[PDB]
């Protein structure tokens, strides 16, 4: 099962061409991808359909496409068209040439603060689009935080993401395991958008601290940590930030803040808060 060198969709009929291999991951190769006939470049994800083999994983994907498709704003991840052959299911989504965060942040363990305000803050403003739009991501992490040429952080892989329809709903059924993952879904208790302000509450404190605040060699610990609610913002950091990550990290998800609490916290409004970051930011700090 060879890739085609050339990538063309049976309804809208765009010649794509494939180029230089950007990553891999799980089923799926990822390819810089270009548009022959408009030059445009896309990062195009070709996964074999012996991956997709159960009915079962083929509506996760479906799934997936269509909270993904209805999405568009500056700070998430686009998605610009699927389609498939005999062989391949292709997905067209917006170039992210700068790698992740989590690289960003395995070569430079704590991030400045000012950095942290200006990562968390795109961020927010991303989850804040998903969330009016009634979308709760559920696996935000620093390997979804994408960064473009830019360093624009774009929200990416909705592979747990779902969507409400009424007010107050809990969902209880989560087909897969989060990353950084809020003690109500451990527990089977039942959840909503609060999960995502968990998320980013670990997000925040690994940036600052270097280090995830549930982190240990062996799983089953872990869990008991976030169950328990189990750890400890070191006293070096700035008490406004570790107030914040206090409050996003709250046992209780109700007292969780919301999205809109966050951007107009006290964190991003006092210290110094840059609007843009040299791509120097991805292995050395800003000077
Ligand atoms: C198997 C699978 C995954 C999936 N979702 C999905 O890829 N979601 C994304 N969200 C954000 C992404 C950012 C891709 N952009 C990039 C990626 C990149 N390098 C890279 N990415 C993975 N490995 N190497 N380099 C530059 N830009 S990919 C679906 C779908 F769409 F069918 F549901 O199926």
């Amino acid at each position: 099962k060879e890739i085609p060198d050339v990538l063309v969709d049976p309804r809208t009929m765009k010649r794509y061409m494939r180029g230089r291999f950007l990553g891999k991951g799980g089923f799926a190769k990822c390819y810089e991808i270009t548009d022959m006939d408009t030059k445009e470049v896309f990062a195009g994800k070709v996964v074999p359909k012996s991956m997709l083999l159960k009915p079962h994983q083929k509506e996760k994907m479906s799934t997936e496409i269509a909270i993904h498709k209805s999405l568009d704003n500056p700070h998430v991840v686009g998605f610009h068209g699927f389609f498939e052959d005999d062989d391949f299911v292709y997905v067209v989504l917006e170039i992210c040439r700068r790698r992740s965060l989590l690289e960003l942040h395995k070569r430079r363990k704590a991030v400045t603060e000012p950095e942290a305000r200006y990562f968390m803050r795109q961020t927010i403003q991303g989850v804040q689009y998903l969330h009016n739009n009634r979308v709760i991501h559920r696996d935000l992490k620093l390997g979804n935080l994408f960064l473009n040429d830019d360093m624009d952080v774009k929200i990416g892989d909705f592979g747990l993401a779902t969507k409400i329809e009424f007010d107050g709903e809990r969902k209880k059924d989560l087909c897969g395991t989060p990353n950084y993952i809020a003690p109500e879904v451990l527990c089977k208790k039942g959840h909503s958008f609060e999960v995502d302000i968990w998320s980013l509450g670990c997000i925040l404190y690994t940036l600052l601290v270097g280090k995830p605040p549930f982190e240990t060699s062996c799983l089953k610990e872990t869990y008991i940590r976030i169950k328990k609610n189990e750890y400890s913002v070191p006293r070096h950091i700035n008490p406004v930030a570790s107030a914040l990550i206090r409050r996003m990290l709250h046992a209780d998800p109700t007292l969780r803040p919301s999205v809109a609490e966050l951007l107009t916290d006290e964190f991003f409004t006092s210290g110094y808060a840059p609007m843009r970051l040299p791509t120097s930011c991805l292995t050395v700090p800003p000077r």
